[PDB]
């Protein structure tokens, strides 16, 4: 139960340290528990998971009702900004405003929507695929327009049509609870973490200088796939049917590299056959990248992390979540990462990226666990990535003893950026977007009865993408997106993408490199990491724009740094498109592609 404070700015100090530190055992439960979980998918573990969330709700509910009859209405014109946001997060009550019997109801969706959408399986004529790894596979192995179009098809389907009522009441229960915390709706709330009053208009005006990048690489894929599957099913000058992009949401095209390769007469950048060879297991892999930190003098992973760490599929037969994540419990003492990794190349990027999310967790450790977090919520992975910028480079790869020449000619320079494009570039439309529809249904000017028009009119908007199977209002196809049914953030990694390329920008000018900055590697540059040292160690006990400037200069976002890093094969796809005489952009919009023959017999 929370304590006893006075009603003024230097009570208000003691109401945080009794809180923060209370959170501190309660935020730990809630990560143990999922560990204990996410490492051993047992169910009397998914109800030990339940029971440390159900307590993390009445911490915050206890805690942040005493916050609101105490400072309510005298914390907005407060001293110290730092605490000006501390306790008026802790103020936001949530979901804990609704009713009790509400609040069930609340949960109770989250819980279902989740679970509806792991277990959403395709069923055949006969056996049934899954999301992972069955269907992910053919969305980027395949090269059947028909055989694509049924895990497509197939897919969402399943997903997003039984997930479309339990959305709608969830929306509806999630703008009753944010509203009583002085919001117009749930988006107005996600997009106040930012603290920008002109958010959304410097997002557009991000993209608006993005737009150009993607829709030269629309049109040059958009050919590739033309001269693969015909003029039956690709409009030169139509929308790209979202399912031949090799994943199941165009997300990101790298599962098409072997299509749109711009010299495939060069060798293909992999030193995963290498690393077998020199006998790396996961574990070095791991002490590999622990030492790239150590080079930049940031801090090595303590004995803890080794010690609970899960670096490989445990062989006990024990059921865990693959998928890379690193994890801080909150307590400075315990930090991990639960990753089946594989000896390959792609994998160790993988690590340096995870472990940037450790080294950022260490750095900041000692800060109140209120700003044990990015300074926003587009800086984690924006971390993890400009880490795997340096590393993913064959300069670095060479450098740690996995690459014996550097070839240096342009030609291969143009495959390495445009492997890079199909997944910075192409991803860049989306990450905007997804928000973008939730926002709109948080607003109401999506009603359920305009979910999937909205919904695709922006995948048709942005991506220059069109549903490869007529769809209606039947249908949630926005519901077929992990992150939707899960109610997890996405802006924040269009976010990350932008600012990744302004923190290589910095980090590569800090340790004195000059050159094509896609070439770049911060590899044992001690002044850039101080410059990472700075932010890392800031958390959000500041202004994510003053920290931004700190390290960048500018305080705001700018795609500028982003576009330099791909000028080359920018230019290069200007000129192929233009000796194809290509028609940027998708003017006839109306176009759908037909279905194959006897489709789906
Ligand atoms: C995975 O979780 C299960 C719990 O669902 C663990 O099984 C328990 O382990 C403790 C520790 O030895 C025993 O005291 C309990 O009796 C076990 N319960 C059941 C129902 O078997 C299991 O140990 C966990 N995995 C690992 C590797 O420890
Ligand atoms: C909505 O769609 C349902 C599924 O049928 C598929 O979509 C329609 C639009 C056609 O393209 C059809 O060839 C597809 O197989 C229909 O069963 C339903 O009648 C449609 N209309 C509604 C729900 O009002
Ligand atoms: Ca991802
Ligand atoms: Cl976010
Ligand atoms: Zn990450």
């Amino acid at each position: 139960q929370p304590g006893q404070f006075s009603a003024d700015e230097a009570g208000a100090q003691l109401f945080a340290q009794s809180y923060q530190s209370s959170a501190e055992q309660v935020l730990f439960q809630s990560v143990a528990a999922s560990w204990a979980h996410d490492t051993n998918i047992t169910a009397e573990n998914a109800r030990r998971q339940e029971e440390a969330a159900l307590l993390s709700q009445e911490f915050a509910e206890a805690w942040g009702q005493k916050a609101k009859e105490l400072y309510e209405p005298i914390w907005q014109q407060f001293t110290d900004p730092q605490l000006r946001r501390i306790i008026g997060a802790v103020r936001t009550l949530g979901s804990a405003n609704l009713p009790l019997a509400k609040r069930q109801q609340y949960n109770a969706l989250l819980s279902q929507m989740s679970r509806i959408y792991s277990t959403a399986k395709v069923c055949l004529p006969q056996t049934c695929w899954s999301l992972d790894p069955d269907l992910t596979n053919i969305l980027a192995s395949s090269r059947s327009y028909a055989m694509l179009l049924f895990a497509w098809e197939g897919w969402h389907n399943a997903a997003g049509i039984p997930l479309k009522p339990l959305y709608e009441d969830f929306t509806a229960l999630s703008n009753e609870a944010y509203k009583q915390d002085g919001f117009t709706d749930t988006g107005a709330y996600w997009r106040s973490w930012y603290n920008s009053p002109t958010f959304e208009d410097d997002l557009e005006h991000l993209y608006q200088q993005l737009e150009p990048l993607y829709l030269n690489l629309h049109a040059f894929v958009r050919r590739a796939l033309h001269r693969r599957y015909g003029d039956r099913y690709i409009n030169l000058r139509g929308p790209i049917p979202a399912h031949l992009l090799g994943d199941m949401w165009a997300q990101t095209w790298s599962n098409i590299y072997d299509m749109v390769v711009p010299f495939p007469d060069k060798p293909n950048l992999d030193v995963t056959s290498t690393m077998l060879q020199q006998g790396w297991q996961a574990t070095h892999m791991f002490r590999v990248a622990e030492e790239f930190f150590t080079s930049l003098e940031l801090s090595p992973m303590p004995p803890e992390f080794w010690e609970g760490s899960m670096l490989e599929k445990p062989a006990d037969g024990r059921e865990v979540v693959c998928h890379a994540s690193a994890w801080d419990f909150y307590n400075r003492k315990d930090f991990r990462i639960k990753q089946c990794t594989r000896v390959t190349m792609e994998q160790l990027v993988v690590v340096h990226h995870e472990m940037g999310h450790i080294q950022y967790f260490l750095q900041y450790k000692d800060l109140p666990v209120s700003l044990r977090e990015g300074a926003n919520p587009g800086f984690h992975e924006a971390i993890g990535d400009v880490l795997a910028l340096s590393v993913s480079t064959p300069e670095h790869l060479h450098k740690i003893g996995l690459l014996d020449r550097v070839t240096n000619d342009t030609e291969s320079d143009i495959n390495y950026l445009l492997k890079m494009a199909l997944d910075k570039i192409a991803f860049l439309p989306f990450g905007y977007l997804v928000d973008q529809w939730r926002w709109g249904v948080f607003s109401g000017r999506t009603p359920p009865s305009r979910y999937n028009f909205d919904w695709w009119y922006l995948r048709t908007k942005y991506q220059g993408i069109c549903p490869p199977v007529t769809r209606n209002e039947t249908h949630f196809d926005a519901g077929a997106k992990f992150h939707v049914p899960n109610v997890t953030p996405y802006i924040r990694y269009f976010v990350s993408f932008v600012l990744q390329f302004q923190f290589h920008e910095a980090l590569c000018k800090e340790a004195g490199y000059e050159g094509p900055l896609h070439q770049c590697d911060i590899y044992r540059s001690t002044k850039a990491g101080a410059k990472l040292r700075k932010v890392l160690r800031a958390g959000s006990s500041r202004p994510w724009q003053e920290v931004l400037k700190d390290m960048v200069g500018l305080d705001a976002l700018d795609a500028q740094p982003l576009l330099k890093y791909f000028q080359l094969v920018t230019q290069w796809l200007q000129e192929q498109n233009q000796q194809n005489g290509e028609v940027l952009g998708w003017p006839e919009y109306q176009w759908h592609p037909p279905l194959p023959d006897n489709y789906p017999e």
